[PDB]
């Protein structure tokens, strides 16, 4: 089997991407944030504290003939940005782009933090990291990908995120028309439960490539590119007037600037992030200070190849017995 679904930016800055997901019988379609940095499929629901729902579409398990309470199971998750959610668990039928999993754990939110409430466009998350990170207790649950894997034509999914435009998540096949050149594959460590890999270096603009190992995670659920302070300083030093602002919470730059590209290494291959992808616009409405898309990972504890980086590539998440990651230009 295979699946193919379009993923769409939630706003003009590509702050996140939503992908329609069918849950239950008859189908209830919710727009979920596919997150390769976590492993819980959770949704706004009929059980969510009413004051914490503001425009989201909710899953109502009582209206699904295939929903079953997973008795005794609860979940609770905290994300890197400080947001959180928790609740109980149903199993139900879940389909993405024509690919159906029966018996999928659907985590129903009883509580969500303010950032979720305040984002009316995201109805929940669909985790695509390794199932060892799943938070369901006392019986840990499998991700949608893990449940689908055996049935897939090939045990892979791909992320093809757009810049200010829709893109695609495919399951079970590699669309050879979706990228240019060849795909370069690189080793993955699953020790922390992430799609963790080591980049071979970077370049700023038309500058020379610096060979250096950068361990980080491929994370579709993180907006920006978070790298070591040395790398980030070297980038922003090439933008007149750019500076790190503690009051704003990272590097800002004059909105009048033209940003240089940023290249990262994947083995001997190179992925180029155009300068425009690194512009996240005015810090506040009407400001001439703009927020940067490359930020320091210092104090996160991990480097994160988030959407800014991933949307410059066609990315293969290979879930074979020994997982790997593939990157191609597009």
């Amino acid at each position: 089997s295979t699946g193919s679904a379009t993923t769409t930016p939630i706003d003009s800055l590509d702050d996140a991407y939503i992908t329609p997901v069918q849950i239950g019988t008859p189908a209830q379609t919710l727009n979920l944030d596919f997150d390769t940095g976590s492993s819980d499929l959770w949704v706004f629901s009929s059980e969510t504290t009413a004051s914490e729902v503001d425009g989201q579409t909710i899953y109502t398990p009582s209206k699904s003939t295939t929903a079953k309470l997973l008795s005794g199971a609860t979940w609770s998750i905290s994300y890197g940005d400080g947001s959180s959610s928790s609740g109980d668990v149903y199993t139900d039928t879940v389909s993405v782009g024509g690919l159906t999993v029966t018996g999928q754990a659907v985590e129903s939110a009883k509580k969500v933090s303010s950032s979720f409430t305040e984002d009316s466009t995201i109805d929940g998350l669909l985790g695509l990291a390794f199932s060892t990170l799943n938070t369901v207790s006392p019986t840990q649950q499998k991700t949608f990908f893990d449940n689908a894997k055996a049935s897939l034509d090939s045990p892979v999914f791909t992320a093809d995120l757009g810049y200010h435009a829709p893109g695609t998540y495919n399951f079970g096949f590699i669309d050879t028309t979706a990228y240019t050149g060849s795909i370069t594959y690189t080793a993955v460590s699953t020790k922390q439960g992430f799609w963790e890999w080591t980049s071979t270096g970077y370049a700023v603009g038309s500058g020379t490539f610096k060979s250096t190992s950068i361990d980080g995670i491929a994370d579709t659920g993180t907006t920006l590119l978070y790298l070591p302070a040395t790398v980030v300083s070297a980038y922003w030093a090439q933008v007149s007037g750019a500076k790190s602002s503690s009051s704003v919470g990272g590097y800002v730059f004059p909105c009048s600037a033209t940003l240089p590209s940023f290249t990262f290494g994947v083995g001997s291959a190179r992925i180029v992030i155009p300068g425009d992808y690194i512009d996240f616009g005015p810090i506040s409405t009407g400001s001439s200070s703009c927020f940067g898309g490359i930020q320091s990972s210092a104090g996160i504890g991990i480097n994160i190849f988030g959407d800014v980086a991933l949307k410059a590539a066609f990315v293969v998440f290979n879930g074979a017995t020994t997982p790997t990651l593939g990157f191609a230009s597009k």
